[PDB]
DNA sequence: CCCCCCCCCCCCCCCCCCCCCCCCCC
DNA sequence: CCCCCCCCCCCCCCCCCCCCCCCCCC
């Protein structure tokens, strides 16, 4: 219970956001946030980056057009949304992946600057 | 590149916590939290099922305190994992940091 | 402009939960979660103290199940509030959605 | 326990980010996120926006310069960080406010587009 | 610390993003 | 379902951001 399960992710888009449409004209954007744990000593005596988390994201409407206009592969982003499960297909009788249904996203300003325009 | 992705989940254990032991003898408890959105409105909207892992002393306490159907509050960090299983799939799991039975519909006698 | 700001807090009740009743007779429980960062490293880094509010049946269960020093997992949404108090200050508080005693150092007998 | 208490906030800066410095040259930016619950029926029979949450934020280093270069009063932002208490002063024997120590922030792309440049 | 669910209202108690300054501002 | 804390490993169970499509990609 307690409504949906929300989540915030920070990471980089593994690719350019795929923008697609509905016969009525509603935009939906799809992309994946690769989240790599930095300074997460895991293997040998030394230290570096840890294994990565890849979450596929969905976003709709105006924001979808903005996501596609504003972001590309490699962009560092801050994302909030809610985790949704989906039963997917072809090679997998009744597949199932988790996905984030985005509420808000933006390019992080840790290593980059940004011009904000409507 | 960015810390550990945290998550809080509230829901019900789909079963009793499976308790096991790692090679060095670390107590590990596994279980799955079924999270159902209460939600013209629907009722039984699409539930979310997350597999959880928890270690050491807490694993023992979870195994001693919780059962199938227990409503729980869980915080931890999402981790992705791959696994062969007869020559390989990839599932997201929660590495639990804290978990407790929820007090919304129940009372609890804590043994500190 | 943006939904309700949620928060999860883990820590210890600074005292026993104060139970009270609203004019219509709604059960409301208040208490404060002291959250201490474990942390060349320090030890008793600056603790965070958050006042919590919880309502109805859960308030009763909290008051029946929890005491000063109980370690708890809490989720809710941050709310700001102003108050006269002898002609006015403004404090942030958590409106609890779920709370439970943590199973990290303790076991719990849930009464579903 | 469990390390720090993290938080994600979405909202608008009540003002332009105040940028300041340290004798050594480290940038720190301060600003406040006004978070207004939208579609949160509270008073009369009708519905609209609910009462607002104002959290003062702190951010350091490079990001602080980027925040100050990129954002202004009214900007909608996504913020993640950790809640910190502080004992503040003048008119208040030993004051105390909560504050967010920002880890990442960015302009939300719900109602705006953005050019990302390093 | 259990009196029927509309809104009492104070931030004080134990080895699962860490080096650095202002009054809560629709 | 309690065998000493390094890493077993499957997403299946009840009135506190809601109108809309792909294989987990450092």
């Amino acid at each position: 219970m307690a409504g949906d399960t929300t989540i915030t992710v920070v990471g980089n888009l593994t690719a350019d956001p795929e923008l697609r449409f509905t016969p009525s004209g509603a935009a939906v954007a799809n992309f994946t946030v690769a989240s790599t744990p930095r300074m997460f000593d895991r293997q040998s005596g030394e230290w570096k980056d840890g294994e990565a988390l890849f979450l596929r994201c969905n976003i709709w409407r105006e924001a979808a057009e903005n996501v596609a206009e504003s972001l590309t592969r490699g962009s560092r982003v801050i994302v909030t949304g809610r985790l949704k499960q989906r039963s997917f297909t072809r090679e997998g009788e009744k597949r199932t992946v988790v996905e984030v249904e985005v509420d808000e996203i933006g390019p992080s300003l840790r290593y980059a600057t940004a011009k904000v325009n409507k």
